[PDB]
């Protein structure tokens, strides 16, 4: 499929069994979520956005579906604005930009 | 052509006789630009990603080539971490995500 940047490139996505929205980020090198509750330890990681650094809590080998294609990779869960789906997942599945 | 997600999609955009090294960033609705001076009138605005928000100045109808296509659109101006290439100049250079 393809998706044009007209308006918010906003995708369903599926972790721990439940339909949340994230946004496909081509900006960010990691995936972060909203807050949510995920199995098994987490390790700090301190990640830099555009209005300054915040503390995430990273998860390694989550299972995620995104649009459909299923992924198992590194979750971070902190104070973000939105989901977003980073190059850590969008590479998973097999996205590109293209022109 | 095809732009992989292994690594930042980072290219030279050429913009008020300078040349900057951007991010093109699916996430970023505004394009966003380090401190520099530019033509015209500009109205404050303030955006808002992870890690807060910053103070930027929006300028109107500015000219911008990139990946050879001379574009136009909006350019947000400040204290941002790294040029941000958003929706509003991607579209006009025909660029989509696809998987
Ligand atoms: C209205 O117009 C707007 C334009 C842009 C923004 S934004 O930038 O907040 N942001 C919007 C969305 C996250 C809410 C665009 C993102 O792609 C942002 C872009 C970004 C920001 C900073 C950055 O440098 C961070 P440093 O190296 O620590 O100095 C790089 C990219 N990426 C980002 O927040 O990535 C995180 C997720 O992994 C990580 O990948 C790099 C940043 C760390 C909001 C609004």
């Amino acid at each position: 499929p393809q998706i044009t940047l007209w308006q918010r490139p906003l995708v369903t996505i599926k972790i721990g069994g439940q339909l949340k929205e994230a946004l496909l980020d081509t900006g960010a090198d990691d995936t972060v979520l909203e807050e949510m509750s995920l199995p098994g330890r987490w390790k700090p990681k301190m990640i830099g956005g555009i209005g300054g650094f915040i503390k995430v809590r990273q998860y390694d080998q989550i299972l995620i579906e995104i649009c459909g294609h299923k992924a198992i990779g590194t979750v971070l869960v902190g104070p973000t604005p939105v989901n977003i789906i980073g190059r850590n997942l969008l590479t998973q599945i097999g996205m590109t930009l293209n022109f």
